[PDB]
């Protein structure tokens, strides 16, 4: 299988980072939802799963064809609560119609990092979509109730290694598990809608208690209220992944530095960008901007 990235027809840097500015836009005025959380890290997440069915051995899944539109994947248990960063994004695609379905879900995941002070993320424009029959089969995202040899055994799909996958986890320093979408619930930390470190730090620092939640699934609590889900917690049983824990735990330029290059990968999976393409693009945010 062989997606080469096709730039939408005649648009530029500045058509970008002007749906850029919209999400961003609407972001910081749709902030109610979800207890004041915002709608931020569903966003993330939401460009996290629309890449995570990627295989490396036959090019299928992957950001490329937009096919999180369709139902079958739409509709993915896996997906359960992705629903309301559709509808957030639907009105933003109303407006610039022009955009694909694959780059507007990977955009609004970069647009997110970088207004809850991420990192800058790299984006590369290009996504082109494909018919209902080439979207995935459900199944293809991970399990939250399994161990660190399973977590580094599936991220070797998305060839990932053992830095890009604990760089990657600290985002779910972000928002919060839910119970009626993934049978786990509570937050991670006290900043879950600025983009820092504090999972790796949380994650060394406080006590956890493995307890059943109402759902009856098993997880780790701590007394200051977080959770940790049992791949979460992974990280610090498996000593190559603890001792990446401890480095980002103690630089936080770093983590952000790696963060950075591994979620661009995971966005770029699977495509073919032919050398006259343009580069990638750095958008500016809102507050640079004077937005
Ligand atoms: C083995 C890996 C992973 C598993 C099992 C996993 C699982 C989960 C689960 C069960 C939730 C809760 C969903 C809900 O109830 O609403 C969640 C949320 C989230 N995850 Fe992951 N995840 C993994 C990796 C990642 C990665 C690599 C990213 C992003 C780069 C990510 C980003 C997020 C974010 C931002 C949320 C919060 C969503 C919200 O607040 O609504 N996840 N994760
Ligand atoms: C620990 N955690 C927070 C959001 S998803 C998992």
């Amino acid at each position: 299988l062989v997606h080469v990235a096709s730039v939408e027809k005649g648009r530029s840097y500045e058509d970008f980072q002007k749906v850029y500015n919209a999400i961003a836009l609407k972001l910081r005025e749709d902030d109610e939802y979800d207890n004041y959380i915002g709608y931020g890290p569903v966003l993330v997440r939401l460009a996290w799963h629309i890449s995570g069915t990627w295989d490396k051995h036959d090019n299928t899944g992957g950001s490329y064809g937009g096919t999180y539109r369709f139902k079958k994947e739409f509709n993915d248990p896996s997906n359960a609560g992705l629903q309301n960063g559709f509808k957030f994004l639907e009105p933003i695609h109303k407006e610039f119609p022009w955009i694909s379905s694959g780059d507007l879900f990977s955009l609004g995941g970069v647009t997110a990092v970088q207004e809850m002070q991420g990192p800058k993320i790299p984006w590369r424009c290009g996504r082109v979509d494909t018919p209902e029959d080439t979207t995935p089969d459900n199944g293809r995202l991970p399990d939250a109730d399994k161990d660190a040899g399973y977590v580094r055994t599936f991220f070797q799909r998305l060839n990932m290694n053992d830095r890009e996958v604990v760089a990657l986890m600290g985002a779910h320093a972000l928002g919060k598990t839910h119970l009626k979408n993934s049978g786990y619930e509570g937050p991670g930390g006290a900043a879950n809608n600025v983009f820092t470190n504090e999972f790796y730090l949380n994650l060394l620092n406080e006590d956890w208690k493995l307890e059943k939640n109402d759902a009856n699934n098993e997880q780790w609590d701590s007394k200051s209220g977080y959770m940790m889900l049992p791949t979460d917690y992974s990280l610090i049983q498996d000593p190559k992944y603890l001792s990446i824990v401890k480095e980002y735990a103690n630089d936080q330029d770093k983590f952000f530095k790696d963060f950075s290059k591994a979620f661009e990968k995971l966005l770029e999976d699977g495509i073919t960008f032919p050398k006259d393409a343009p580069s990638p693009f750095i958008f500016k945010t809102l507050e640079e901007q004077g937005l």
